[PDB]
């Protein structure tokens, strides 16, 4: 459940100041009549920096093309099974694709807008060659 | 004597090639009638490559405005004062001002042109960011 919204019990988690998330498709200020909390051993809470991040890496790594509900689910997933150990089996659920997300958090520049990614993150990974200047070349 | 001439003696020092040099005042294809060379214990051959970069480091170094001729001599002192040890004596006769080759050798340009300075060799002095380019400079 999305920070802002009240679906996750205990009410305990629900606490914060900001009810307006750029995550789409996940969260409610109320509870649906179809939700059966009763049979949700746990909840967690996740932000949009995380989803967005996590959303990239999938993207990147798997070859998933999914949205941002779907790295939410897999940040959460990847706390919940420390429990778990060797043999044993987990299932994440990929909601929808990134063709609804393709001007959003696939753009960096949206990003970089709402403060999801920092310069020190982006240039981080970049070669040596990132940061010289344009009249360091052979150029006439 | 500088090469070329034959002033010196045994005759064998003046078996070279090449009777023109650069330097001036010093040298000639003849010998002079007042000349008297039985009262010089040795003779030395000198070129012109030499006699101008002791010229430059005597200017350099020392101090002493001299010209070339006076350079020929302390090239050639070097090498004949080594049979000397401490507390002996030994004297240099600088005949004239490096007012008369100002466009002569105290030109870097007309050493290079003369062949008596290499770019490498001379470059290698220069601080590291001698053979940098104008481009890499901040400049608007």
């Amino acid at each position: 459940d999305p920070e802002g919204s009240i679906l996750a019990e205990p009410e305990e988690l629900n606490q914060t100041e900001q009810t307006t998330y750029e995550v789409e498709g996940i969260g409610y200020d109320f509870i649906p009549t179809v939700l059966d909390r009763t049979v949700v051993d746990k909840w967690f809470k996740s932000n949009d920096e995380e989803a967005f991040t996590f959303a990239r890496m999938l993207i990147a790594q798997e070859g998933l093309l999914c949205g941002g509900s779907a790295g939410s689910t897999v940040a959460v997933a990847v706390k919940a099974a420390q429990e778990l150990q060797e043999g044993q089996r987990c299932v994440v659920i990929l909601p929808d694709s990134v063709r609804n997300y393709m001007t959003k958090f696939l753009s960096d520049r949206w990003m970089l807008q709402k403060g999801f990614l920092k310069e020190e993150d982006l240039t981080e990974k970049k070669p040596w060659w990132w940061h010289l200047r344009v009249q360091e070349l052979g150029l006439s």
